[PDB]
């Protein structure tokens, strides 16, 4: 029962700031040895930029630093998108991925569609 959680879609004005909430989970036998890696995608399957990294912020697109962070206690499988200062461009498809070990990793298929308005 892994699996992601969040909006379908989400709206929000320019310049203004941009929560997506978000929640996950998977099997309790799964060990936890080395915390939960967090990373959300823009555009997955175009330009797939990442947003958020937490294992990593130099793999964040430039785009999106010091404009994005997360919101979320992996301890209690929580995943929130906070996205300040929005953009026109940033209107798009937005997807979580989570990863606790080389083969105990997942993406979203389903995603959460932002779209920003003058
Ligand atoms: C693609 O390969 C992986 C991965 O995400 O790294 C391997 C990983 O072991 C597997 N995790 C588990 C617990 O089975 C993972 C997982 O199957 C996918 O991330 C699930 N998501 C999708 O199937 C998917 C397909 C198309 C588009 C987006 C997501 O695939």
């Amino acid at each position: 029962t892994w699996g992601v959680s969040s909006p379908k879609n989400v709206q929000g004005l320019s310049g203004s700031c941009l929560l997506i909430p978000c929640i996950f989970s998977y099997p309790a036998d799964v060990p936890v040895s080395n915390g939960i890696t967090a990373i959300w995608y823009y555009d997955y399957s175009g330009k797939r930029q990442v947003v958020i990294h937490s294992g990593d912020p130099k793999l964040v697109d430039k785009r999106f630093r010091g404009r994005a962070e997360l919101m979320g206690n992996m301890d209690h499988k929580v995943c929130n998108l906070l996205l300040k200062d929005l953009k026109p461009e940033d209107s798009g498809t937005y997807n979580f991925r989570f990863e606790i070990s080389d083969s105990n990793r997942w993406l979203d298929v389903k995603g959460t569609t932002v779209t920003v308005t003058t």
